């Protein structure tokens, strides 16, 4: 009973699969973040009294976020890391691997807890994404496609939008995306601060 839930990868990347630039962060998308927060926070109203989603991220990602929005409120935060020394936090968890975090979540948030898990989201880390892509529970990717060949030094590990993977990963209909995210979501591209991007949902059979 350690895999009673599937994982979801959420990420923003360019057509060239770039996801990072020597720390920097190649683009200004206030609306994208808004979508991000909305997707990773959404939970069925009925079971909203206790249920909460989870966000797993690598150390680098945790640092990349300003003290301001740390930790992500309304969501269970768990940072993955091996070398854990003077780890701060207050309500955040710590795990040495993707599977280790899961087992901790199922033991810390079992039926004996007043807080039940709803959806697990893998939100950050080129490395964490690597581990996730190879995971047997990951069957969904919430991707934001940035149609701008900017410069990046960190890329997504697997070209799921390319022909070579077309028999495995399939892009869902827009309405299906809106359905999974519950609330409404923009169709087509969204221009913001000189950037054109779009939201897509991809899934595969396990
Ligand atoms: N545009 C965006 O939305 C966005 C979101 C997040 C980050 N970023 C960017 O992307 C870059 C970072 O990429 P990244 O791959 O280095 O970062 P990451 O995955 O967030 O952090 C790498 C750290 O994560 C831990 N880790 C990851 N996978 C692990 C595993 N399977 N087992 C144990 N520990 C694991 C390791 O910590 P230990 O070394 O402590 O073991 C490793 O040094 C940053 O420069 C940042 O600017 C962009
Ligand atoms: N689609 C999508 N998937 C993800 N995994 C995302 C990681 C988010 C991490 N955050 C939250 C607040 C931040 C402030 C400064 C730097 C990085 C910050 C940013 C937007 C994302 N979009």
């Amino acid at each position: 009973m350690n895999q009673q839930k599937s994982l979801t990868l959420i990420v923003a990347l360019t057509t060239s699969y770039g996801i990072g630039r020597s720390n920097s962060l190649p683009w200004k998308l206030k609306k994208e973040i808004s979508y991000f927060k909305r997707v990773t926070s959404f939970v069925p109203t009925f079971d909203s009294f206790e249920s909460m989603n989870v966000v797993l991220m690598g150390r680098k990602t945790w640092e990349s976020i300003p003290l301001q929005f740390r930790p992500l409120k309304g969501r269970i935060n768990v940072v993955i890391t091996r070398n854990e020394s003077l780890d701060l936090g207050n309500g955040i968890h710590s795990a040495k691997s993707l599977d280790h975090a899961l087992e901790l979540l199922y033991r810390t948030y079992g039926s004996e807890s007043s807080v039940q898990i709803n959806r697990i989201f893998v939100i950050g880390g080129a490395q964490l994404y690597k581990a996730a892509m190879d995971h047997p529970k990951l069957d969904r990717i919430m991707a934001t496609i940035i149609y701008k060949d900017i410069h990046c030094d960190v890329f997504f590990p697997l070209k799921f939008r390319d022909k070579e993977w077309s028999s495995v990963w399939k892009k869902e209909k827009h309405s299906d995306l809106e359905s999974w995210v519950g609330t409404k979501v923009p169709h087509g591209k969204i221009n913001e601060d000189g950037f054109d991007y779009e939201f897509e949902m991809w899934t595969r059979d396990l």
